[PDB]
């Protein structure tokens, strides 16, 4: 029930290019409870896997995900980005690794592994979530029941998590939240789904509970600064959510999140937090 999650962002993305098979093969063998899946739609209506919706940041490609067919995204090579990044963790095989498409991955893993899937808001790629719910089922993804699920969707969009809720009471959903300093150095929640951490409300988390079983709430700000407390924590888990930080790449940060009571975490070394678990 709060059984602590490993959930491997990107896949173990540390270790390998974010969003590859080369990714994805680690997470089972470091011992994650989660892939972690960010979804882009293609313009002939696949759904893949990458983070951002334009191909540059990650492939040799440029332009929106959008106005490309899954053909043109699949010559793309997803993996020699990392070898240039990361030269001490270069790998030979990683050059030419290809996007996924999430039926791929689906195919491939079918029940051994749990989904972490996020959905953007309804607007950006009219009939994502219908695609995904269809796909899930096709894999028998979703139990009839909340509790056996094999699939947890996750969205900084609630209008995107209130349309599944609606369509789908069963799969559990995480309401994930942004919270930076704004041009008056006022702490904000991007969505305005809450007060700043430190005066977050009883209110603030029903609101999210009456469609949403937990919450995703960044750790740090871009700068490097801790933003949440323990406090923030505290009241969260007395309103019944689950709490699942992101993206928590260090192990004295996985040793704080443990003691202030998340349930979870997003990140890119599931090897190391699988340590931490152990001590
Ligand atoms: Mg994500």
């Amino acid at each position: 029930k709060n059984k602590f999650l490993n959930i491997a962002h990107r896949g173990a993305s540390g270790h390998a290019p974010e969003h590859t098979f080369a990714s994805y093969d680690l997470v089972k063998k470091m011992k994650a409870d989660y892939l972690e899946l960010d979804i882009q739609l293609t313009k002939d209506g696949q759904l893949i896997a990458m983070h951002d919706t334009a191909v540059d940041r990650t492939t040799n490609g440029t332009g929106e995900v959008r106005d490309k067919t899954l053909s043109e995204i699949k010559s793309l090579d997803a993996g020699s980005w990392f070898n240039k990044a990361y030269p001490e963790k270069a790998k030979q095989e990683y050059v030419g690794q290809k996007v996924p498409t999430l039926e791929e991955i689906f195919q491939k893993y079918g029940r051994s592994m749990k989904y972490y899937i996020e959905t953007k808001s309804p607007d950006v790629y009219p009939g994502m979530e219908e695609k995904l719910l269809a796909l899930l089922e096709k894999y028998n993804l979703i139990g009839q029941n909340m509790s056996s699920s094999r699939v947890m969707i996750q969205s900084f969009s609630k209008d995107s998590l209130k349309k599944i809720h609606s369509i789908n009471k069963n799969i559990p959903l995480v309401q994930l939240l942004w919270y930076y300093p704004n041009e008056n150095n006022e702490i904000v929640e991007w969505s305005g789904i809450t007060h700043e951490p430190k005066r977050v409300t009883n209110d603030d988390f029903q609101e999210i509970k009456k469609y949403a079983v937990g919450i995703g709430p960044n750790l740090r700000n871009d700068n490097g600064d801790l933003i949440i407390n323990e406090s923030y924590m505290k009241m969260a888990r007395q309103n019944g959510l689950l709490i699942h930080p992101y993206t928590i790449n260090e192990k004295p940060d996985m040793r704080l999140l443990m003691k202030w009571g998340a349930t979870g975490m997003f990140t890119n070394y599931p090897d190391r937090l699988h340590t931490v678990l152990k001590e």
